DNA sequence: ACAGTTAAGAAT
DNA sequence: AATTCTTAACTGT
């Protein structure tokens, strides 16, 4: 299971569990890759991301999380912990889900 | 329910 | 390829 991170002249081709989550970009049109120990960033939309497996969950506006590298969830906060120790939020409305 | 912020379409 | 404007739909309380 490979997804294919557009770069305009380049691509990067990444497995879905070397993903911990994608977030959007300050740079319009752009999502970065959260890897175990990279951050790549590429062209796309986060809607088309959470299509692409159940994994992938949209548990923000700004964040697509992969279900297998969540670590744990505090829900009271609405913080995502991922094995790699990274974190990142859900979403009020998306966080029970 | 609100006001502030933002993802993503379209065009080029 | 990379960028702008736009706006509905999101955000947290």
């Amino acid at each position: 299971e490979t997804i294919e991170l557009k770069r305009g002249s380049n691509s990067v081709y990444v497995q879905y569990d070397d993903i911990m989550f994608f977030e959007s970009s300050t740079k319009s049109h752009r999502l970065i890759a959260h890897l175990d120990n990279r951050q790549i960033e590429f062209y796309g939309n986060l809607k088309e991301l959470s299509q692409l497996d159940d994994r992938f969950f949209r548990c923000h506006n700004s964040f697509v999380v992969n279900r297998h590298n969540i670590e744990s969830i505090d829900s009271k906060e609405r913080i995502v912990y991922f094995k790699n120790k990274e974190h990142c939020y859900a979403s009020v409305r998306n966080v029970k889900k």
